């Protein structure tokens, strides 16, 4: 078995490896790179998203999200409060603030220490699932806005033709902005690719014991617990590494830089927060071997954790029995 111990795995395609997305996902996962949940890869040093991105700021933030904690340090929720539209002139000015920028610090690791000590003391504003892309239209390799989509892939491997569509999301972080612990809807994949800025640290947990998370987060989060029975699908709860270590959850680590892309793969819980002011942009995907992951997916009947217009045919065609309920919540 490769990978045995669920490393996080680095990859460094040629130019060449770069052309075939389906091929070299399934490469990586040849060496057992989805046993990690999380993978790192490094394009090419010909390749390039675009040109420049010198002419940025006059997108729209519609709703910008202040994120407010609640709890201990290594033990918290957030919530989502709106706040005004902003351009992402603005937004990266805010981000440039005395209030908001990032500390002198050492190295990762110090602001790391930094992030986990104080994170909860301050509530920084987030630019999150913006939808649209920043890849240049004449970029052929891994253009995030150009894959293949789920519902072509459902149709391959299963036959069956669906409504909806699949289209990427941008994300623009400041420092503390915070990605709370989760799967991907349906426990699809997810790509992210760093368009610039500064950098982004995971965690992650091996797919193989994503149950062990859920137990822990039951237990953290009690009266969360009791009012929803998959609850990490809020995408609310944070649990630091020193709390993860006290209580033996297995997980890994990477700081991902302007750049690089990464990969989660199904079921694999992630966390994570920004280093200062940066834009990412990610979309889940589909592999054949994703299909037994969408059938098993838990899902939020509570309705608090309300998706997508394309979810409805996943959840209708992989898991019948759901249907019904599952749409009682979004309704
Ligand atoms: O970058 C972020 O804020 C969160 N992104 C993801 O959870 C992802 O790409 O799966
Ligand atoms: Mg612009
Ligand atoms: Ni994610
Ligand atoms: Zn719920």
């Amino acid at each position: 078995a490769q990978n045995p111990n669920c490393n996080i795995m680095i990859f460094h395609p040629t130019k060449e490896e770069f052309n075939d997305f389906d091929k070299y996902i399934a490469y990586m996962e040849s060496q057992g790179a989805h046993r990690a949940g999380l993978a790192k890869i490094i394009p090419p040093k010909e390749w390039k998203a675009r040109e420049t991105y010198d002419n940025i700021s006059e997108i729209l933030i519609a709703t910008p999200l202040q994120q407010v904690a609640s709890g201990r340090a290594g033990v918290f929720t957030q919530y989502h409060k709106k706040k005004k539209a902003m351009t992402v002139g603005e937004y990266r000015h805010l981000a440039n603030s005395k209030k908001y920028q990032t500390p002198p610090h050492q190295n990762f690791e110090d602001l790391e220490r930094k992030y986990w000590k104080n994170r909860i003391y301050n509530s920084p504003i987030y630019g999150a699932d913006i939808s649209g892309s920043l890849f240049d239209e004449n970029t052929k390799q891994w253009n995030l806005g150009h894959l293949g989509t789920i519902q072509d892939l459902l149709e391959k491997e299963c036959g069956v033709v669906i409504e909806g569509v699949n289209t990427p999301y941008l994300y623009f972080g400041m420092w503390k902005t915070t990605f709370a612990w989760h799967t991907e809807d349906m426990d699809l994949y997810s790509i992210n690719y760093l368009h610039l800025g500064e950098p982004k640290t995971w965690y992650v947990v091996p797919p193989e014991h994503g149950q062990r998370l859920e137990r822990l987060a039951r237990e953290l989060f009690p009266g969360s617990s009791r009012g929803c029975g998959a609850f990490l699908r809020h995408k609310v709860a944070l649990i630091s590494p020193t709390v993860l270590k006290e209580n033996g959850i297995p997980f890994n680590r990477i700081t991902q830089e302007a750049g690089e892309f990464m990969v989660t793969f199904p079921y694999g819980y992630h966390a994570g927060f920004n280093h200062g002011f940066n834009c990412a942009e990610a979309i889940n995907f589909a592999t054949p071997r994703w299909i037994d992951y969408g059938k098993m997916a838990s899902q939020c009947s509570c309705g608090e954790a309300r998706v997508t217009f394309s979810m409805d045919a996943f959840v209708r065609i992989l898991q019948p029995e759901r249907y019904d309920l599952w749409k009682r919540g979004q309704d």
